[PDB]
């Protein structure tokens, strides 16, 4: 059974399915191959499940009266959680979203193939299923195979040691949990478990949590971990398990300690999926363990494109989707299609961190003289009505023309400011534009206007 | 005891204090006068208290398992609430914020006098306190006296009949509450009480609730009112109270029932404060009950300005703040750089309603040919993870050039999208701009992008 198409997309994740949909809507014959389930990591074992379990944990924290309910005059009595049912609810959401994706692919004229794909050459792929074996030819090959968790060499995945995947579908809650990695995945999940009554410890090699973000921005997250009772082991590397199932931890000076645990989450990073499916035959230029690409997602081989996590950092769903749309547009012969100067991100810890564009340090590294100003939520009315006064909002702008080049915010319930950050950046707003924009009262968003004005005050 | 300044501000509400602060920062000698408490209505008996109580109610609803906690595998035991302590908590927030306004006024070089201010003439004022009085001359007079609740003459305030003020400082929760008027104030407070276990009935003269918003936008609020248990008496006028303390209501055809009540909230509107402080002398033109002003907040008298609620609709704090800031800047000599921007608004009912710019009806009334599209939260991944799938985001844009002229949204926890809506309108975004802007996943915000593409799809259709 020999087949042919114009665009062959390997991987049914955000990058892949969004790319295929747009392609189909543009009239490009397209075939999408997916070994597991449509939606990839993002829907099945990443974004949605984590955000779903974060909602359960926040809801359980509040029910327990651990989110300051007493101060409001609400005297509570201990609730109970059936984690299996929490996970089943989360799975229901994932079910509804996958079908929606599947139906959207159908409506766009894309033919989905359920199978494991092996690349034979730049314009030929073998798709293997339960007994099937078809060979598909193509004009364009779009690689969007994503990524997988990085396994610690001294402590592999199995038994008590798990990845984010199993952490998102627990059958039971453990008494003690040790998390390796104070990145956004390890902390988001670490906090989920802590709010659910689990004794949680985090092990990070860097001098502080969330090393990818600057110091000022992370401080309110550190404080929160302190109040929540999460034990932090900063400047410590994991050497492996001992006989009693405890995690051996080594400090900078050399002296070691062991943290007991009946469950260990390793969240040290993510590795691009480039091995095991004949990608060797193409011999594509590499950028670390990821496929090298130019700013239009083209690889070193003509008509072989790469998007999403398989094309490196930043490993975000919206970035993969935006990249996929750009590729579909190019194949359809459309010009003027560029990736934006700034990609927003939200880290769903408590408090949350939201960023778009440059931080003050990123602005100095790029050789641009910039001023910045922040406004604390401690002086924002809305924040006080929500009992969420920690954190702040920061604006970053060029000193010469006041063009905004970055936004950062840390606080509870600040995630939805992300849209204001990326849209203002996409429009090229200046401090004066924001300073002059009337913001609804009372809102957390008012802090954006105040930050801009404060930057114009000590300008 | 005669004293002098350049700018004399009557009222320490959002308009007055923001104006005095700005003016002070710009080096203008300023005197602000407040008869009661700094922060005005917004901080002491309006914006903040209502949002605070809405937080308490939401916390209680959630503690009781009335917001779908069972579906998340969480089994709860019923909580109890000490409402006096809820009010004390709220008054604490209010008090902290008022002292913040006080400290900022001092740090800005403003001289704050506590007392009743009376107009002698356009350039002179009298500030009276307990055994103290001063005549103060000014070059510019800023009137920012605010608003007051409208009292039904056929059911005056007293005893069981309360205004928003007492409803925001209850000593006890009533068994049955009747709310008159289904405006944003009446519904916000109606919902607070209902979530706290009170039987609530709302009486409204208009055909539906929140009559100032379009039907499609308020439909999810009416559905939520039904889910919550709030009884709605639509197309009904409140006549008065019978001997039993019940509310006598009259339908359109003439028929009439009585709603048993042990507490009645009258939220039929708000009125500008223009009487009892010497304004009559100044023959200032009037816009209905309010003071008439041009787009720069100038009254018909020279160097007499008016801002905020005393200057009519829309009665919102951020508008008052904007106007107060504009006035200070004009007196300082700085010309205006941005034209009066769109005035957003957030209705904190459950679900919430957020709006900025024009709705499809407003656009047609202004004579601008527009199209619009919506995207439901029922299809949004973030919304599903938050158990907030009712509602939608709608974008409104000009058919000729795709410039967005308005945004509306209805859903649980959509208030913070206000920044995005307000900032995009001020920048002049087109459907294309939003459509091609990356939005973080997973967020409610992604619906804005999806809505813009929906609309753009129609605009570019054969
Ligand atoms: C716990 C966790 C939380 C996260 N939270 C967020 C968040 O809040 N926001 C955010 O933006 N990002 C988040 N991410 C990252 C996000 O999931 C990824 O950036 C996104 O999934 C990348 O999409 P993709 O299409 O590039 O790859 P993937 O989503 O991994 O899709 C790749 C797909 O291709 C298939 N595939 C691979 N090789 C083959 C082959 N040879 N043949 C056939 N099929 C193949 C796989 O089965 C897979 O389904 C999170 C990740 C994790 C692990
Ligand atoms: C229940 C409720 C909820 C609300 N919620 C919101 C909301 O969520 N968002 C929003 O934007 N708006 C809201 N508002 C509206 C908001 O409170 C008003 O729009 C805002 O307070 C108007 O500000 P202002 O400065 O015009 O007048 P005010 O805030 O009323 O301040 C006027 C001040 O002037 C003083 N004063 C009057 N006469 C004299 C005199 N002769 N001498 C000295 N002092 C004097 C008064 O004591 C008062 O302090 C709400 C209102 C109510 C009633
Ligand atoms: C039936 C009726 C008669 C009126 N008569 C007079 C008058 O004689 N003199 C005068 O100066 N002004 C009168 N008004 C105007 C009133 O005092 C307010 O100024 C006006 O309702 C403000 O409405 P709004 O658009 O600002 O809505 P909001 O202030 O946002 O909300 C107030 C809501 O209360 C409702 N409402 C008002 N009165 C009643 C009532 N009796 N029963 C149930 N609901 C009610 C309104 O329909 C409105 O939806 C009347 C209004 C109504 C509806
Ligand atoms: N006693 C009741 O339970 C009752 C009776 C009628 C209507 N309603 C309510 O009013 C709404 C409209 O129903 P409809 O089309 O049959 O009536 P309608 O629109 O024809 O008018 C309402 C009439 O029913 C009477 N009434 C009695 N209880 C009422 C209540 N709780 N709310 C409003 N009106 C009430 C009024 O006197 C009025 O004449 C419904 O949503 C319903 O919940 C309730
Ligand atoms: C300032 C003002 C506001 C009023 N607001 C209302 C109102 O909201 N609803 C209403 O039914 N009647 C309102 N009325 C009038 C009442 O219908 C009143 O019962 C009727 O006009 C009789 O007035 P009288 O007692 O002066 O004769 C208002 C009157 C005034 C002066
Ligand atoms: N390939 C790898 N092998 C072993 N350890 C790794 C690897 N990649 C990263 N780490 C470890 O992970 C820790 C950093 O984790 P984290 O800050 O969570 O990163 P990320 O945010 O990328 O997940 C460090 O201790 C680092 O040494
Ligand atoms: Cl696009």
């Amino acid at each position: 059974k020999n087949e042919h198409t114009t665009l062959l997309v390997i991987g049914g994740g955000p990058g892949g399915y969004v790319a295929a949909i747009r392609a189909g809507q543009l009239g490009i014959p397209t075939v999408l191959v997916e070994r597991d389930r449509l939606g990839g990591t993002c829907l099945n074992i990443g974004c949605i499940p984590s955000k779903a379990l974060i909602h359960v944990a926040d809801a359980f924290e509040q029910a327990c009266g651990h989110a300051g309910e007493g101060a409001l005059g609400i005297r509570v009595r201990a609730p109970e959680i059936d984690i299996a049912k929490s996970v089943a609810w989360k799975d229901g959401i994932v079910d509804r979203l996958t079908r929606g994706v599947g139906a959207l692919l159908k409506k766009s004229g894309v033919r989905v193939l359920h199978g494991e794909a092996r690349v034979i050459d730049g314009k030929t792929v073998e798709v293997v299923s339960a007994g099937h074996a078809v060979r598909i030819g193509c004009e364009h090959l779009l690689l969007a195979t994503g990524s997988e968790p990085v396994e610690l060499p001294s402590m592999p995945f199995g038994g008590h040691v798990v990845s984010s995947t199993d952490a998102l579908s627990p059958a039971t809650l453990p008494k003690r949990l040790v998390v390796v990695g104070a990145g956004y995945i390890g902390l988001e999940l670490g906090i989920v478990y802590r709010k659910l009554g689990v004794d949680v410890s985090v092990v990070e090699a860097a001098e502080r949590v969330l090393p990818a973000y600057d110091a000022e921005l992370v401080r309110p997250v550190a404080d929160s971990l302190a109040r929540l009772g999460v034990r932090l082991w900063l400047g410590h590397k994991v050497l492996g398990l001992d006989k009693h199932g405890a995690v051996r931890v080594q400090a900078a000076d050399g002296a070691e300690q062991t943290l007991p645990a009946d469950r260990v989450l390793v969240a040290v990073g993510r590795r691009p999926r480039v091995d095991g499916f004949g990608l060797e035959t193409l011999m594509l230029d590499r950028n670390g363990r990821a496929l090298r690409i130019d700013d239009t997602c083209r690889t070193s081989m003509r008509n072989v494109w790469a998007i999403g996590d398989v094309a490196g950092e930043p490993m975000l769903a919206h970035r993969a989707m935006a990249q996929g749309e750009m590729v579909a547009e190019l194949i359809a012969g459309r010009r003027r299609q560029f990736m934006p100067a700034a990609i927003p991100a939200v880290c769903f810890t408590d408090p949350e961190i939201v960023t778009a564009g440059w931080s003050p340090d990123d602005a100095h590294a790029a050789g641009v003289d910039c001023l910045s100003a922040s406004f604390p939520f401690a002086a924002n009315g809305r924040a006080m009505t929500l009992q969420a006064t920690d954190g702040f909002v920061r604006v970053v702008a060029r000193r010469d023309n006041h063009l905004i080049v970055g936004w950062q915010a840390v606080g509870r319930g600040v995630s939805e400011l992300a849209a204001a950050f990326s849209q203002s950046l996409e429009m090229g707003a200046r401090l004066e534009d924001i300073g002059g924009t009337i913001h609804a009262h009372p809102t957390l968003g008012e802090a954006l206007q105040e930050a801009a004005l404060r930057a114009l005050g000590h300008a």
